């Protein structure tokens, strides 16, 4: 029976992995992960269904869409009763371990062992983190706390290794979720990486300085009336929260300021990536010397992508390619296609069924996702989807990103910005509640964006208003509407949203 280690890093986006060949690949940002890929399978078209941490982690644990599992935003929590992935591995006879960032709000009580970040509401701290652990038994969760000194990524690795070495019943297979809190948003990298990339310019995306054909009234207002209101930015564009502000650039030329903020942003981020890649080398070295390399399935992914200055955007939440796509790599020592790529359209909701089937189980029938385990034996799964659904619910909060739904096929992406919050109490409250002068949560404009992702992979050119694409628009609207129905995301419980979205979809 196969062991499993599911490795997931916070906000580690596909641009920031060498094997995915972005403009950043020339920097060799992840040699260890690229090596994993060279001896594994790399998935080109893996998409988050809702790109923030807690909802994506709920989708992963439950195999269900946000609207089914009900963890819509960062404001909602999982129930322990919903820890279905770990329940399914328990039921197959595995010992189970949860290591690192949990961020699901409830106790990981369905695990045999856990040791998870508790500080700053589940995000944990980059230095001297505290953890909650099933080993502290004289206190009840969430007060069963320990503290460790030093850099968080190194400690996370140490927790996994210590469990493997001293705690696991070596007579049983194990299933472990190993979640790094880096690189995250903070980007508080370890001091040993201080001069990593000091002498190199990070490739800059053209879209950081040119957004001429991108977006729509839903993301910019009419004639850019909302250009300083929607979408936190790298440049000074966003009037409340941007990296020119945060990094205090003041050269006298705003374009220069944007450039320097991009450079600091990216260098800090990539130093955090480098910490994770180095720690992965430690982990894999241990697994190999312990005799576990050839009987352990290894997954490496990130909970969602992240905008690294593309279109002068930051963070995630958007359904734009860099935020929607998750890097996803699987090394199954049994799989013979080593260093292979798969273009299958998959979602984070498909992770649990696939893993379960990979070890001999059956894809759970109460899950929304399905198992593509057959790809590792060289067969496309039966009747598999050729398009993915996306919905971001958390209207405006934190980063002034409007709520939207969307469909992405192999050729086109259609986004519908509906600009509403599902809890109308929120209207009028601050989007960024720690800021005296925050914008307020208000309804934004309704609009469509259409991208040819085959010919315009960087989503530079919104096509929705080009008469040459009217039929395409029509077809994609039909598909969006039908997909929304197939997945049961029809908004009966939120009639305001239902009215707006149904009207927009003709
Ligand atoms: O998807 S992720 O990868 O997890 O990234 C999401 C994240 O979202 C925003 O940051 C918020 C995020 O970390 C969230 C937890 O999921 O926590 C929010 O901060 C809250 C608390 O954790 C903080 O401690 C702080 O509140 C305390 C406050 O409770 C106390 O009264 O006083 C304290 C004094 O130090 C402090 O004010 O702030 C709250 C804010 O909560 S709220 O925004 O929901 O109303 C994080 O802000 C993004 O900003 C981030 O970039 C990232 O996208
Ligand atoms: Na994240």
């Amino acid at each position: 029976q196969m062991n499993v280690i599911y490795i997931m890093s916070d906000d580690h986006t596909s641009q920031a992995i060498g094997a995915y060949g972005s403009r950043l690949a020339v920097l060799n940002p992840t040699p260890t992960i690229d090596e994993l890929a060279r001896d594994g399978m790399l998935f080109e078209n893996c998409f988050c269904t809702n790109s923030i941490s807690t909802p994506s982690r709920a989708c992963i644990m439950t195999g269900q869409y946000s609207h089914r599992n009900k963890v819509l935003t960062l404001d909602e929590v999982l129930q322990p009763d919903q820890e279905y992935l770990v329940d399914e591995f328990h039921n197959m006879g595995y010992q189970t371990a949860m290591i690192g960032k949990w961020h699901l709000g409830c106790e990981p009580s369905h695990f045999d062992y856990y040791s998870v970040f508790n500080g700053h509401g589940g995000q944990g701290e980059y230095f001297d983190p505290t953890f909650l652990t099933s080993d502290v038994t004289d206190k009840k969760w969430p007060n069963n706390q320990i503290k460790k000194m030093g850099y968080s990524s190194d400690i996370v690795t140490n927790l996994a290794i210590d469990w493997l070495k001293n705690r696991r019943d070596k007579s049983k297979p194990f299933f472990m979720m190993h979640h790094y809190k880096a690189p995250n948003d903070m980007f508080e990298y370890a001091p040993r990486y201080e001069y990593y990339l000091d002498d190199v310019e990070v490739p800059v995306p053209l879209s950081l300085f040119d957004t001429d054909k991108w977006g729509s009234e839903g993301t910019r207002g009419k004639n850019d009336s909302l250009r300083h209101f929607i979408g936190t930015s790298v440049s000074s564009r966003h009037e409340i929260r941007n990296y020119v502000m945060e990094y205090k650039c003041n050269t006298g030329d705003e374009m220069e300021n944007t450039y320097l903020a991009y450079q600091h942003y990216l260098k800090s981020y990539l130093r955090c990536v480098k910490g994770v890649d180095d720690n992965l080398k430690r982990l894999f070295d241990y697994l190999k010397k312990e005799g576990l390399w050839e009987n352990t399935i290894i997954v490496y992914t990130g909970d969602q992508g992240m905008m690294l200055g593309e279109h002068d955007l930051q963070d995630k939440r958007w359904m734009y390619e860099e935020s929607q796509r998750m890097p996803f790599i699987v090394r199954d020592p049994r799989c013979p296609y080593k260093g292979a790529k798969s273009d299958l359209m998959i979602n984070n909701i498909d992770f649990a069924p696939t893993l379960i089937e990979m070890v001999g189980g059956k894809e759970p029938s109460y899950m929304d996702g399905k198992s593509f385990a057959s790809v590792f034996e060289g067969k496309k799964p039966e009747n598999w989807k050729d398009a993915v659904y996306y919905r971001y619910w958390m209207h405006m909060i934190h980063h002034d990103v409007p709520a939207h739904i969307g469909i992405r096929t192999e050729n086109y992406k259609l986004i519908l910005f509906y600009g509403r919050h599902y809890d109308d109490k929120r209207y009028g409250q601050k989007s960024m509640s720690w800021l005296k002068n925050s914008h307020k949560i208000v309804p934004t404009l309704v609009s469509f964006e259409l991208y040819d992702v085959k010919n315009d992979p960087y989503e530079m050119v919104n096509l929705a208003d080009n008469p040459k694409y009217a039929k395409v628009l029509k077809d994609m609207k039909k598909k969006l509407r039908e997909l929304r129905k197939q997945v049961g995301d029809t908004d009966e419980a939120y009639p305001e949203l239902k009215k707006v979205i149904d009207k927009a979809l003709r």
